[PDB]
C-alpha cells in the first residue's frame, strides 16, 4: 500500500492473508472472505501452474501480520480456466477453507456487488493490504494492515494512460474490459497486496468492486492500478459460492 | 544458452549484443543484423515503454563480451505496435543504427526466410547468445558466445504441454500462432538470450526462423522455449527495412 | 539463538534490544539492564567509531520484537578505551539512558558477579537474544525472544579447539583471558545476539557471566562461542555505574 | 583500486591473481611474484583456517582478468604462524607454485627491499590490483588491471589518524609496528586488492614495501590503507624463499 495509512482495528473485517510454507508461513498475497467458507483472490497469486494445498494457509483479519497467527487449511484452489497471465485477463480465483469461520463483528464476509452495479468514475473506494509501501520497499515490522482511498477511473481512460510513453498502438487494448482501475501517483496498491480487495461504500454498504491484479510499478505517472472487475465474473463465482 | 558449447569465431557473424548505459555498458539482450543499418530483436527487450535512445548502444559480433567493445549508437527504436507482453505476442522489434556497418566474413547480415517457410520438426536449428547457462546461473567470465542445437516441435505439441500441470483450460491457447517452439530439458535458451536469433539451415542457406522470446524457466519439463515466428511479421519488417 | 526454544514471558527481565534508525527502528544488537539508567552491551555493537547518539535507541524486554515498542533515547555511549576489534579484546560497553527506568518483576536489572566468581564447567548458564537461529538464517517473525542452555568450558580447552584446522601457531592465544567460552554444535548464540547476556544461576542468584561477543560462525565444529568475561571488567564498569 | 587507472601493458610484470574454485575460477585476492616459484600474499586471503590446495590456482600478469587465463596449480600454502586476524598482524603468506615460471620482459619477479631499507613518509609508491574501484562497487568488465599513486605515511601519524572519531584510547595501538600505511581520500586499494603489492621505485629499482592488508572502508576520511610491512618479515620469507 502506497500512501494511506495503518487501518483502525474495526475496519476491513474481511481482509485475509495468504501464507505459503517455508522457514515460516510467509504472506505472499491478500484476499477477502466473501463467504464463511470461501476466499476470493487473484489467480496469479496461485497460478497458472498447479499448487500443493498442503503448503497453503489462510489467515483472517490480523492487525499486525504474524503476531497472532491462527492458520486455517485450504481444501480447494479454484483458478479461473481462462487465466494464464494478469495482462491477458481473468485474474481471479477461489479458495475453499476446510471449515467455515464463525463470523463476528471483527471478522466477517464482505459483500459482492449485483451484476448491475457499475461504480462510476471518480467514486471513493478503498484498497487494503500488507504489500510494499512503495516500489521495491517492504512494509516494515510490526507489519500493520494499511488502507488507502483511491478513486475509480473509467476503463478507457486508464487504457489511454497506459498508451502514453508506450510504443503500443492506440487501438491495441492494454486495460481490458474484465478489468477495473483506480489510483494516482500518490495513492495505490503494491507488491504484497495482490488478490486483495478494492471496496466502495454504495448506498451505505460495502461492496467489493475489484481484486488487486497488476500494474506497471506502484503509483507511477500515467500508470494507474489495474484490478479484476468483480461484477464481470459474478456468474463464475456463484457457480461455486452459494448466494 | 543452456546445454551448449562455446561457439567458434567463424559462426553466427550476425549475432549482436544490446547494451544499456550504467556503471558500464551492460548486455541485457541479443539481436541480429539483417541489414547494414538494421538490427532485429525482441520487443520486450526495448518496450513496451519508450526508452531514451542515448542510453542504448549496439555491439556487433564479439567472441567474448566487453573485451573488444566497439559500441555503436542507435538512431531509431521501432517496436511492433501490437506488442505489450511476450505471452500475448508480437514480440518483435527493430533498431536503426546511426551509420551502416561494413560487412565481412566475421560480420554480415543473416537472411530472412520466405513468407511460406514452415520449419517443421526434425529439421535442426541453432540458437545463440550470452544468456544464463541454466536457471539463475549467469554466464561466467570471460563471457563466450554460446550456441546450442535445439529440436523444433509443432506449435500444437508445445501448447498441449504448457497445459500439463496447469489450471489453464486446454481450450485457451497459450503458444499462439505468431510464435514458434523449440528446445528441451537439456537444450534451450535462457535469460539474457532474448532478442537473439534462432536459425535453421534450409537449402544450404541460413534463415532466421525465430527471435528468442519467452518460456517458463529454461529447459524445464513440459515447458519448451518459445520464439517469435519471424515469417509472421515479414510484411511489417519490410515497411522499414529495404528488400 | 541456535538450538534453543522460545522464552517464557517471566524470564530474562534484563534482556534488552538496541535499535538503529532507518526505514524503521531495527534491532542490530542485544544488551542488559544493570541499573535503572545503564545498559551493558558489546563494544563492537556501538564502536570502535563514534556514532550519532540520536540515531540510537534502546527497547526494554519485549516478548516479540517490534510488536509493542516503547523506544528509549540514549544520552551517552561509553566504550572501553582498549577496544578496537572483538578478536583482540575488551569487547564491552555502556549505554546511559536519558531517563531512569521504573523496575518491576517484568523489567528489572541483572546482578553482576563478584570479582572472584569463575563459572567453571558444569555450571548452569543460559544465553538469550533475537539473533539468527543458524548461520545466515534470521529469526523469522513474529521474532520471539529465544533462550538456550550452553555448556561452559575452560578457556584453554576452547583455545586449543580454535587452533584445530588452523595455521595459527599453538602458542599464539586465540581465546584470551578477558574472554569466556560456551556452547557446542547444537547450542550457541549467533549474529544478532551480540551484546546480550550470558547468565548463570549461582547459589540461587543469577549473575551475568559474560557478554555475547564473537566466534567463527555459529555452533560450528571446534569453534565454541566466545564471550567477554564480565568479572574482568568490573572496575571499569564501576567507574560509571554506581555500586 | 580507488582513484587510479588502467595500467600500461608493460608495468607490474609481477602482479598476480589468486583463483578459488567454483562455477569458475574466480579472483579473490592479489599477490606478487618474488621468485620464479614463489608468490607473496596476505594470510587473511588463505587463512587462518587451513585450505584445500586443489581449490586454489594462480594467474600471472593479465591485462584483463579472465581473458587469456592460464591457471597455475599451487604446491603449498605457507601462512605465518603468528597470524589470526589482519588487525592483529603478521598478515603475510607464501604460495609455492608447482613449477618455476619462465621469466620474461612481460612476466618477472619484483624485488624485496633490503632489511635496512626504510621507505620515507611521503615516498611515491604504487599499488596495483583488480579490486573494487570504490566502497562496495566492483571493477567493471573487461576487468582491467588498475594502478594508483599512493603516498606512504608515517606509522605513528596513521595510528593517530585512526583514533580520530574513535573511542579507542590514544595510547592503544591500532596501526602496529609490522604494518605500514599509504593513501588518502582519493587514492587507495580496496576489496579484491588484498594480498597485492605496494611498490616504490628506490634508486632506479622497484621494491615491494607492502602487501595490501586492511583498513576501514576505502579512501575514507582519516582511514588510510594499512599494509603488512615487508622488511619486517624478511627473515621469515628468506627461511623459505632463496636469494
Ligand atoms: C501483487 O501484489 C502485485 C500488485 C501490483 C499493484 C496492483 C495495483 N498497482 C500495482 N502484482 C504483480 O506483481 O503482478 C504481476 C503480474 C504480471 C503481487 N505480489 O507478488 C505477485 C507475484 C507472486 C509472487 C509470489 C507468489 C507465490 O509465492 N505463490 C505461492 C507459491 C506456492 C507454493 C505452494 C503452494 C501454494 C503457493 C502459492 C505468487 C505470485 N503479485
Ligand atoms: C530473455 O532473455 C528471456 C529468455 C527466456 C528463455 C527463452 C527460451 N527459454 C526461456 N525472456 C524473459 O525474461 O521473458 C520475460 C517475459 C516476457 C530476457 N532476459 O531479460 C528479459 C527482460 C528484460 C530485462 C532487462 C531489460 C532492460 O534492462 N532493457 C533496457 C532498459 C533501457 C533503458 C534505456 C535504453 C535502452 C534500454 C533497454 C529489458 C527486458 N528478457
Ligand atoms: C553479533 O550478534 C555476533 C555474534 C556471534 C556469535 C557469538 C557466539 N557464537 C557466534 N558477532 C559478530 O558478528 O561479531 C563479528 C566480529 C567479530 C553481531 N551481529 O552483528 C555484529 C556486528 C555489528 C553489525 C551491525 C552494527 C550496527 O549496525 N550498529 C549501529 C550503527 C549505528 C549508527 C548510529 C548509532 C548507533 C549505531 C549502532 C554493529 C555491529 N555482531
Ligand atoms: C582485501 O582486498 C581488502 C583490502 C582492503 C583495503 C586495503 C587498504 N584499503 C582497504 N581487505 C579486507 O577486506 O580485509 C578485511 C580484514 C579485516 C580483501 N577482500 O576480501 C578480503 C577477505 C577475503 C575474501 C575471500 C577470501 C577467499 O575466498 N579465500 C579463498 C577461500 C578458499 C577455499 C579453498 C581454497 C582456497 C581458498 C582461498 C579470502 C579473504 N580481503
Amino acid at each position: 500500500i502506497v500512501g494511506g495509512q495503518e487501518a483502525p482495528r474495526s475496519k476491513w473485517p474481511w481482509q485475509v492473508s495468504l501464507r505459503v510454507h517455508g522457514p515460516y508461513w510467509m504472506h505472499f498475497c491478500g484476499g477477502s472472505l466473501i463467504h464463511p467458507q470461501w476466499v476470493l483472490t487473484a489467480a496469479h497469486c496461485v497460478g497458472p501452474d498447479v499448487k500443493d494445498l498442503a503448503a497453503l494457509r489462510v489467515q483472517l483479519r490480523e492487525q499486525h501480520l504474524y503476531y497472532q497467527d491462527q492458520l486455517l487449511p485450504v481444501s480447494r484452489i479454484i483458478v479461473h480456466p481462462q487465466f494464464y497471465t494478469a495482462q491477458i485477463g481473468a485474474d481471479i480465483a477461489l479458495l475453499e477453507l476446510e471449515e467455515p469461520v464463525k463470523v463476528s463483528s471483527h471478522v466477517h464476509t464482505v459483500t459482492l456487488p449485483p451484476a448491475s452495479e457499475t461504480f462510476p468514475p471518480g467514486m471513493p473506494c478503498w484498497v487494503t493490504g500488507w504489500g510494499d509501501v512503495d516500489n521495491d520497499e517492504r512494509l516494515p515490522p510490526p507489519f500493520p494492515l494499511k488502507q488507502v482511498k483511491v478513486p475509480i477511473m473509467e476503463n478507457h481512460i486508464c487504457d489511454a494512460k497506459y498508451h502514453l510513453g508506450a510504443y503500443t498502438g492506440d487501438d491495441v487494448r492494454i486495460v481490458r474490459d474484465d478489468m477495473l482501475c483506480a489510483g494516482n501517483t500518490r495513492r495505490d496498491s503494491c507488491q504484497g497486496d495482490s488478490g486483495g480487495p478494492l471496496v466502495c461504500k454504495v448506498n451505505g454498504t460495502w461492496l467489493q468492486a475489484g481484486v488487486v491484479s497488476w500494474g506497471e510499478g506502484c503509483a507511477q505517472p500515467n500508470r494507474p492500478g489495474i484490478y479484476t472487475r468483480v461484477t464481470y465474473y459474478l456468474d463464475w463465482i456463484h457457480h461455486y459460492v452459494p448466494k
